């Protein structure tokens, strides 16, 4: 598609720029030093500060399709987000919060997908002293190594599970996907009850083996 | 149960410290003046290095029921993992991977598990450039706020579940919870196929809301 | 009325907080050793960090008629300013801007009114070079130990000078204050031409003796 | 003209230089890493102590026709100015306060203006609580950027106006300036009384359109 | 007699202080870990910033008999001796000064007497090249360990020695002191010569043995 | 006569080297900035750390004829005066005391003459709040602008003094000059007793007009 | 021969590194202010960070003979010879160990040799309290400019020594060296008792002067 | 004996203090927060500056046995050696140094002996490339846990040792020891030539088993 923008350089914005080769990445970070790291993982290198607004005008932020911000600190996470603001409205912007009670902020600032890691980390420890399946299941799903990849479908219109619920349908039986939930624009439904009925524009967050996925678009084909 | 000791003091050990509430945490920590915020969060303070086989020893690491290692870098929790496996042999070692090329390193120092924040953040934010209900799943089931938990359920002995296969069972059309993944020690099989075979002492991890809960455990009882 | 929380301490709350001898003024910021200095001045102090909400709920943010935050830069005055909207989103925030290019993302952060001092210095120290009576009208105006003091008077509901332009009213030849400019709402025309009718509820902005805001008050009386 | 020195780099002395586009402008400060920014500005640079006196006659204060002095504290900028009337005893200083206190004594020590940003800005704070009128006149006027311009047009020597006095001038039904000052020398006369006369060589404080001003100056003809 | 009051605390200072026992000294310094080497050297500590008006007004500067100005840098000595000046009108002023050439500027912003000590130390390096019998003279006369004692001794009123010649009185024979220079007010002549006349009031400047001292104190007396 | 160099630069040696025009000096010192105010004052400037052997030697340090140390504390003055004794035993070394206790290690590493400036400050600090005759006659005899001139005048051999006593030579009474001193090689004897006899080799350490210095070198002479 | 590779840079790889004049070295470490003065010592440099398996294979690890790791901790020894161990298994370690503590681990790791300066230096302070002959031995027979040096004399496969015990070999009255230890792969026999008897392919650590090493291996020849 | 004095803190001195359990041992350092190492350790603790003389007298040097040198660096380790020779002439420093070219500057000083572990561990790093039995050797006879440990004795007067030289004495056919040198006063001899004939007071320094040393004691006896 168009191009990504990634304001700042951190470890969690390398381990991104790892699963996005192939597309064209601008970095916009103020250190120097980092030019030759930027310049390997096959992404363009723009030395300014992301939090100003006249650099972050070199580095493309107006046609991009998605800004993706972790700066050193939330302080600065915030005063990069509403620059960006300033420039586009409507870019989607994924920020990263280092604290637990900078995710409010961070999405009232503009933020379109707040990812906090040291509360996701910091909740995969203390569910991993009795057994640790939980931490299992977050780092196998994410990676695109493993043999069952999480996915999402949407549901086109003119499909034949327009209107019909869920037991009704009774995906897992029939296409051998997981439908951990169903969500609706901006929200969310994990578990989704009987009752729930499906329409076209809804995305299916599902896990299976690519055999299974490839059954699963046919399944909700015209 | 036992204690549970930390060893670093970071953002990840401090929101494990907040679901830790009820049990007994030691933290080991090398500054002074982070013993408010210890106290502050319901855990005694253990004044000492990590790194140290003497000072780890002051925090009663034979008797513990796991260790949560997060020291400033991974050659600190490289070393620190080795000095527990020195003290005890088998205790249970959760560590927290900075870079993801010390994963290997991490795990064969003696870590029963290692968990990496900055790959899940970095898979997550490639994840959410399109659509971010991959960011929205992972963050909502390890929250203690959301309807749906993401729980371990145990397969007791002489189950009515010994030995059945998993198109015969029915565990989400009879229960109603979600099964994710079905773990047995060590290993973790994400979406078992149709030829799965339930043993005992198996390992059902699932996703459902707290009254589908209690008829999972009621159905695979004795 | 209520009180007024000052987040931040430098020589330009301590000037604000000269003028409000009187009301009820809470000082928050990080200092210990600026305690003297504050409760010397005629207010209470708040130990606390003004960027995080769990300190500006201690200082009574919630009640309070306006929120004057200055901190010590651009990126926490953000910060601390939607850590106020957080609390209540129709408290009144007063800014101060420390860089050119920080206003529009200081007001979309949420503040009310910022006030760029170094804005309004540099442009002063460039009008001066020839002759210096726009750095000695600023400065004179503003200071309550003049003669000609500025203010503001509402115009109350059915007054006499509702629906009149300013060409049929002329403020200036019968009252004798001049009205420099007249604003509803958030907006302010200075010089307004005389095509200019007013309305019930605008804030007249006029300079002149004291003696003559009295005859203006039973003027534009109803 | 003449060129105009700056001593000191800081954040007032860089929205003056932008205002000073067209003069030539000689920066004079002790930073070295601020070279690059002083020359995107179109200022040439000397590099000094510009406490020093023999640091301050590299940078031609003798010829200057305006010094803008404001160092790094109230200290320095009272001995930067004891060292310019050592220099030129007749030479325009534009001074800075920081501190309230100091504006006595940075006018006895010789500068003929002084600019205080934080008590202008610290009773902006206290005025802008109720209905923040007073601050956004003061930062309207100033921007060459709105339709209204503080200007100041001096009287001619045989003018049209030569002796009248205000009352019997109507110079705002004319022209349309609203008359905000009278100055004579280093006296303004904020709303000056009906019986105040003009004479020969006063400089009149207006604000205005720029249409209205050059009725204003034909206006005081001779 | 009264007491001392000392701005500053730097090494200088420190030997004045070692050198005040007996009399009553404030020190006025900046910060707060410097109060247990001025009490235990035997001077009550006054918290303030030398700089300021008010924290000078705290130390008592009205009633002191000589202020020791020495502070960081030459800009805050100087605007440190403008304030004292500022207090008390009459009070006498000692000060350090760092570069030559503000010693001017230190006396005439009211220091009645600027001691530069890198000039001294300066000008002694430089004579010390050859023989250095200038620094041990000079380090010598002026510990409280020799054996000769540089000391001013005053013509009183009516005296043996009013109207007398310098050939005429020989106070070097008669007495055995050295005599270095006679001081009036303050201006010193150092080598007076032959032609010169004694006077009442007068300041004679000595070095001698104690019981020379003795001896000269019993000749000019009436 | 030959070359001096002086390590470290400081204002002490800045002062030292405007008196040292026309000898060739070498300064050694660790900071690149300084090269510019060194050769503006007639000294050649050698960049090196001055604590180093090597570095020393790069200096010129073996042939010199005296080696003036002022680094910026006294360890590192100690360190440097003991790595010029490793090169040259017999070179005159002028050290720098910044604090007074370490004058006796300053002279035990190796220095001729230690010259401690904060010391002589502090004293005539301590000696000028009565009257301030003290410290106008040290720092007007050691300039070379003023009227008196202390110098050294050294006794030959086959000298018309030799053996005679002060009461018998007179010499204030002859020549004019002000004997404060008579020194013996490393010892100085201020106000010589009137039983001391001269010896040839001695220095009369005397104060006087040049005109009084030239008749006392006639009345030395054979 | 092939080359050496030294990770990190520290006082105790400067003089490894005098020694090895004549060998090809490549210095690995994360300082880029230290690249003069590695390309003064006549070796090569490579800019990376020691602990990371990505840089270490930049230095050429696998060709290595042997690899000198002396990082900034301990922590970051063990890290960097765990990184080591993965390229290559079977390459020479020599390690340097801060703690005493870490002996046991930094062998575990895959250390050949570990060489604690920190404990052969705190035992020849203890061993020096009295006499210090001990510190002069060790220090006097490991410098290349003694005239006696520790050599290392193989045994030669067939010598006329095979066989026989140190007694009935008399070395130290054939040849003149005192033999301190005879060694069989990685164990080292000081002080061998006479009923141990010669080896082929045994390595004698003998002490001798040069003429007296020559007059040893002759002796011990096929 | 007496008590032993160790000037500052490190990793040196603390394995100099497990060899002195059993003396009286004063460690004098600044940080307050090694205290509670120290009294664990077996040494009491006086808080003080170890370049300073007042806070040297505190920690009894005067009547100590040796006192024991290391500090940060080598500058500060000069200055507290010429501090103890200024309170006592003839006790006995060791000290500890850091860099090669300090070790003459470190004598001169007055340190009796200069231990520099990182020209050791440099020379057993750059030995241990080929075989490694450099390092295997000093690091076992130094630690008293082995059989052979390397002892002095010393020659008692009237010996039967006396005159002989070591050719007719031949310690190692008799004895066992092995005598790699012998020692007059501060020299030392390693492997000493046949033509060394001994004397009444030497220190014999031998290797061996300690059965073999009081075969040697019985041996040396008069
Ligand atoms: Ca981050
Ligand atoms: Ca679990
Ligand atoms: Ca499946
Ligand atoms: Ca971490
Ligand atoms: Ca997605
Ligand atoms: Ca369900
Ligand atoms: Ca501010
Ligand atoms: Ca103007
Ligand atoms: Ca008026
Ligand atoms: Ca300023
Ligand atoms: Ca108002
Ligand atoms: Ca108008
Ligand atoms: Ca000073
Ligand atoms: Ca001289
Ligand atoms: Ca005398
Ligand atoms: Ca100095
Ligand atoms: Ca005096
Ligand atoms: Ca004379
Ligand atoms: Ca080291
Ligand atoms: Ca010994
Ligand atoms: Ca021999
Ligand atoms: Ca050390
Ligand atoms: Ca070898
Ligand atoms: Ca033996």
């Amino acid at each position: 598609s168009r191009h990504v923008v990634i304001c700042g350089w951190s470890e969690s914005t390398l381990e991104c720029l790892r699963e996005l080769r192939g597309s064209e990445v601008f970095v916009l970070a103020e250190d120097e030093n980092v030019r030759k790291k930027v310049l390997r993982s096959g992404a363009n290198f723009v030395h300014g500060d992301p939090t100003r607004v006249s650099d972050l005008e070199k580095a493309n932020v107006r046609g991009a399709r998605a800004v993706i911000v972790d700066l050193e600190s939330d302080s600065e996470t915030i005063h990069c987000i509403l620059g960006i603001r300033k420039i586009d409205e409507s870019v989607r912007i994924i920020a990263e919060a280092e604290r637990y009670e900078n995710i409010e902020q961070l999405r009232m600032a503009g933020a379109d997908q707040v990812i906090s890691p040291f509360v996701i980390s910091g909740r995969l420890m203390s569910r991993s002293i009795d057994d640790g399946y939980e931490a299992m299941f977050v780092q196998d799903v994410l990676a695109e190594e493993s043999t069952r990849r999480m996915v999402e479908v949407p549901i086109p219109e003119g499909s034949k599970l327009e209107g019909v619920s869920v037991l009704d349908a009774d995906i897992h039986d029939v296409t051998g996907v997981i439908i951990i939930g169903v969500g609706r624009g901006d929200e969310l439904i994990i578990d989704p009850p009987r009752d729930y009925s499906f329409r076209a524009g809804d995305i299916i967050l599902g896990i299976g083996k690519p055999e299974e996925i490839e059954r699963l678009k046919n399944y909700i084909s015209a």
